[PDB]
């Protein structure tokens, strides 16, 4: 499978398991991290997103850290984002023409969700490993995930002092999302 295909299986396959389970429709947070473990995280570099978003400091952090803050940002993202996911139930998607060569590694690919008759852009960066195809990214409204958080990541790091400031912060935000 090329990036396209490989996007549009993952994404078919977090839709089909939406619909198809009342329990995650009906708000189950804990399903809601399963549904990202099991359908998302096998198609999905997120130690990428990760190193992206600590820019110069990925460096600065231990190994302790860097599992650290992966899994306090992956929370905080699938928190972020676990409302949205629940509430689907007709959501369709639509690809636009892929635009990469078939030889290129490091590519972006473009869809359109109907979310109830409202054009929903979702890009996304995906990049082809030793061990298959990754999405690394996504584009929201407009804005690449990654370069989101890397701004607000090195604000807070800058604020805070350094990579345990930004340890300390996303632990603040997952306890104001559980809440
Ligand atoms: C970094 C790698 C990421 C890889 C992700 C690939 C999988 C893509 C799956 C996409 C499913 C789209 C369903 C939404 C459809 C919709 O229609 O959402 C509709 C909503 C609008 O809701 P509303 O009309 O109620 O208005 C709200 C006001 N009442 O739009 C949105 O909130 C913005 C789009 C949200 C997209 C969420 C995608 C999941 C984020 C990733 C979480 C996991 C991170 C951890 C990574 C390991």
């Amino acid at each position: 499978a090329d990036a396209q295909a490989t996007v549009k299986t993952a994404v078919d396959d977090v839709l089909a398991t939406i619909k198809g389970d009342p329990d995650l429709r009906g708000g189950n947070l804990q399903k809601v991290f399963q549904l990202v473990d099991q359908k998302i995280v096998p198609r999905a570099d997120f130690k990428r997103t990760t190193q992206i978003a600590m820019g110069r400091f990925w460096s600065q952090a231990t190994p302790e850290q860097q599992q650290q803050i992966q899994d306090g940002f992956k929370s905080l993202l699938i928190r972020t984002y676990a409302g949205a996911l629940a509430n689907v139930r007709n959501q369709t998607v639509a690809y636009k023409p892929f635009r990469a060569a078939a030889d290129d590694t490091d590519v972006v690919v473009r869809s359109t969700v109907n979310n109830n008759g409202e054009p929903v852009a979702l890009d996304y960066r995906v990049e082809k490993s030793p061990n298959g195809w990754k999405v690394y990214d996504i584009n929201i409204s407009g804005l690449w995930l990654s370069e989101t958080y890397k701004n607000q990541f090195a604000d807070v790091i800058s604020k805070r002092g350094g990579v345990g400031g930004l340890v300390q912060f996303l632990d603040e935000r997952n306890a104001q999302l559980a809440k």
